[PDB]
């Protein structure tokens, strides 16, 4: 009954050499880790080592051209790095960026392997740069390689190709990369909750709407829960879980649960605009621990209030360790548009999930 934790301070090497105040700060991961110490959570975990992902492992999800280009940035001069990064949507690059994206992925590989071989029951991965906006053939939105997607495929590579993996993505932004990588796949169920605003919120694509349910045999295995017109928080996220995430997830019966755990929907985030509390994230984590016999891996994605993400992720680890969840009011009413959103998802996915009918 062990909880794993992976953290390597070398992941702070990735930085923005032209804007030292860019919100995707190196100290995002060091503040989360130090808060785990201060709360005496670190010493309760089994320390899992970081490692580099290999190029072969990156090819599980990414094209040879994309891997080659990001790999080449290790040797580039500053103005060439700036030119490269400017070619993407919302990317900065330093000569350490490739190595740090490899360490983020390999840390999660090591955690998933410890879970699937029974060395630990569950794990938390304090990693950067994030992953879920990265596509097979490009970088985007602070993300170089899709860590969560790679971890799902790595997981399958060391157990079965049929290993059922659920990815819950509670970052405030849609994981466009994760959706696309698994869109035609029924072995990996992708569920994303995100601020949508009728397609106006980043990453600015109607791919994130509720009517994108998957393709081919993947039809029904992509669940988008898009929020519109409202500052959402604990009541809305609890209700999405009760009405959508947990019924669908229980019917899918995953064998591994990956959380694309961005904390930019948190109260205090400078750009998410939402108000999920640390208690809220604890409730979500505890809910997910009822799946896959507790085999849950929490992977940091976004989140830009240093104190909010540190408190929020620490509460998640407290849940994985077996601490009792805080009691919340399941009877506070939802903001009006959130009911509309949840109903729109139920209509779209009832054809595929008997648990909704
Ligand atoms: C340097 N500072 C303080 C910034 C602050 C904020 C942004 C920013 O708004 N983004 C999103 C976006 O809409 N951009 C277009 C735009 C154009 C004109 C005006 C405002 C925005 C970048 C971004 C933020 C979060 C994640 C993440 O967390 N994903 O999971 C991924 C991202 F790509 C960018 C920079
Ligand atoms: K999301
Ligand atoms: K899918
Ligand atoms: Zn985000």
């Amino acid at each position: 009954p062990i909880t794993g934790l992976v953290y390597d301070q070398r992941m702070m090497l990735h930085h923005n050499m032209w804007d030292s105040h860019h919100p995707e700060l190196p100290q995002r991961i060091s503040r989360i880790f130090s808060r785990h110490e201060e709360l005496r959570l670190l010493s309760r975990c089994h320390r899992i080592p970081a490692r580099l992902a290999t190029e072969e492992e990156l090819a599980l999800c990414h094209s040879s051209k994309h891997i080659s280009i990001i790999k080449s940035s290790e040797h580039m001069k500053p103005r060439d790095l700036n030119r490269l990064g400017d070619e993407y949507n919302s990317i900065f690059i330093s000569n350490e960026s490739y190595t740090c994206a490899l360490l983020a992925a390999g840390s999660c590989f090591n955690s998933a392997q410890a879970i699937l071989t029974g060395q630990v029951r569950n794990a938390v991965a304090i990693v950067r740069p994030p992953g879920h906006h990265a596509e097979k053939d490009t970088a985007c939105g602070f993300c170089f390689f899709n860590t969560a997607a790679l971890t799902a495929r790595y997981a399958q590579s060391i157990t079965r190709e049929s290993l059922r993996v659920l990815i819950v993505d509670w970052d405030v932004h849609h994981g466009n990369g994760t959706q696309h990588i698994f869109e035609e796949d029924d072995s990996v169920l992708y569920i994303s909750l995100h601020r949508y605003e009728d397609g106006a919120f980043f990453p600015n694509s109607e791919d994130a709407n509720y009517d994108k349910v998957g393709l081919g045999k993947g039809r029904g295995y992509n669940v988008n829960i898009p929020w519109n017109g409202g500052k959402m928080g604990d009541p809305e996220y609890m209700a999405a879980f009760h009405h959508l995430v947990m019924p669908i997830a229980r019917e899918f019966a995953p064998e591994l649960v990956l959380v694309s755990a961005g904390f930019d929907a948190a109260r205090g985030d400078p750009l998410g605009g939402f108000q999920v509390t640390p208690e809220g994230y604890a409730h979500l984590t505890h809910q997910l621990m009822s799946l896959a016999a507790g085999r849950v891996l929490i992977i940091l994605e976004g989140g830009y209030n240093l104190t909010s993400i540190s408190e929020s992720m620490s509460m998640c680890t407290s849940m994985l360790l077996g601490d009792s969840p805080p009691s919340l009011d399941h009877l506070t009413p939802l903001k009006t548009s959130a009911t509309v959103s949840i109903n729109n998802v139920l209509r779209a996915h009832a054809p595929f999930w008997s648990s909704l009918r």
